[PDB]
């Protein structure tokens, strides 16, 4: 058993940048291979990034390719994906995904993984904070 804990998620401005993290349980150097998937009001779960057991095959989806960087500390059994140029279509809950098996090379399928996190929300929309 694998949990994980998604944070970074909120509110941000269309063209925009945030760093989600996703902790997973277990000692250091657990080495999962390891996924975001997103998904937004009214559309199917899809994949984002990913990276294998050992740290290779690095994969990102087409719709994110060039804007986001997925990395892994193997000290910390930590994700992040660093997600730039963000736009309304981005909005969604990410989700942490991490697989029971020594895979080397990412898999973008959802039913590829067996653990997943509660997710933590994406907001790319305009706004306005008033000031102090
Ligand atoms: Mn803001």
């Amino acid at each position: 058993e694998v949990q994980l804990v998604e944070s970074g998620g909120g509110l941000v401005q269309p063209g925009g940048s945030l760093r989600l993290s996703c902790a997973a349980s277990g000692r250091a150097h657990s080495d999962y291979a390891m996924a975001w998937f997103r998904q937004a009001p009214g559309q199917e779960r899809e994949f984002v990034a990913g990276i294998g057991w050992s740290g290779g095959d690095t994969l990102y989806a087409d719709s994110v390719r060039g804007r986001f960087t997925n990395s892994r500390d193997n000290s910390k059994n930590t994700l992040y994906l660093q997600m730039n140029s963000l736009r309304a279509e981005d909005t969604a809950v990410y989700y942490c995904a991490a697989r029971q098996g020594q895979y080397i090379y990412s898999s973008m399928r959802s039913d590829s993984y067996d653990y997943w996190g509660q997710g933590t929300l994406v907001t790319v929309s305009s706004h306005h904070h008033h000031h102090h």
